[PDB]
């Protein structure tokens, strides 16, 4: 029977069509952020060149935060750090000044967050929280979203982790910018996505695909659900959890950027890794098929 071969050619393709799907949404909140990171460094630089005041540069970068985010309801939450004294040499004079962004230590930290679109809170975020480095779900530590950019110079694209928007913990992924001049890191810019959307795209996909008889998961490199049509409940969860004996397996094809086709009872299974952003570790989709859909009437 040739039956076998056409039907893992077809779970291949729509294998890369659910990661193009996953990429273009990782991609369109990375563009975004790279536009706004200009911005921010513009307003800097205007203030070094002594073309703006500190007082109305710390007022406008704490303003456009709030509005672009507010510009884009599929982003949870948008933070800037910059490095001790980086953003304008004044931070003693911004101590406890939260309506400007600066936090205990005068250092400009600022978050603006939207738990749902509009809700715009903010919160400056202490020297204790930027430094702290517990061990989340992916076994990250949980000040990636700053340390991770800061260390490697580069985007990073954080495994799901616990964060505090309000007074609600709230399980999300970050995509943290390195804001650099002349090729040293002076701060950090960051957009906080929560996995309640990514949920929502691998069931909108799992709909379109063979009207919902299968399922689409959606992995980070640690291995942790970022999406899974069958179970919600299986967000931030060990891939192991749901697929104890290839669980191993296929975290080692994820981080090597390998596809591969399993066969399981009559039923195919697909992991298509995908690179979120540019030189990206690995995210995967996981696509599970019954073999009578894809040679479907
Ligand atoms: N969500 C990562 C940024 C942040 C703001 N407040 C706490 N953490």
């Amino acid at each position: 029977q040739m039956l076998d071969e056409s039907a893992r050619l077809r779970l291949e393709a729509r294998g890369e069509l659910q990661a193009l799907r996953i990429q273009r949404y990782f991609m369109d909140a990375f563009q975004y952020g790279k536009g706004f990171s200009r911005q921010i460094l513009f307003l800097r630089d205007q203030a070094q060149k002594r073309f703006l005041d500190a007082y109305d540069l710390r007022e406008d970068l704490t303003r456009q935060v709030r509005t672009a985010l507010a510009a884009n309801p599929e982003v949870l939450g948008l933070y800037v750090v910059f490095e001790p004294n980086a953003l304008d040499g004044k931070d003693e004079l911004f101590v406890d000044q939260p309506a400007l962004g600066s936090n205990d230590k005068g250092r400009f930290s600022l978050y603006w967050a939207q738990a749902t679109p509009g809700q715009l809170e903010s919160e400056s975020m202490i020297e204790s929280e930027l430094a702290d480095t517990s061990s989340g779900p992916s076994g990250a530590a949980y000040n990636a979203w700053y340390t991770c950019p800061k260390e490697s110079g580069q985007p990073c694209v954080l495994d799901p982790y616990f964060d505090k928007v309000g007074e609600r913990q709230l399980l999300m992924t970050s995509i943290a910018f390195p804001l650099e001049l002349d090729g040293k890191v002076i701060g950090v810019m960051g957009l906080d996505i929560n996995l309640s959307n990514l949920q929502a795209l691998s069931e909108q996909g799992n709909r379109e695909l063979y009207d919902g008889v299968g399922q689409v998961g959606i992995l980070s490199p640690a291995g942790l659900f970022a999406g899974n049509s069958r179970d919600a409940g299986l967000l931030g969860k060990n891939l192991a959890k749901a697929d104890p004996q290839h669980a191993g397996e296929l975290l080692q094809l994820l981080a090597a950027g390998k596809s591969r086709l399993f066969n399981e009872n009559d039923d195919l299974k697909v992991l298509q890794p995908l690179q979120p952003i540019p030189g990206a570790k690995p995210w995967g989709v996981l696509l599970e098929v019954p073999k009578s859909a894809l040679l479907g009437p």
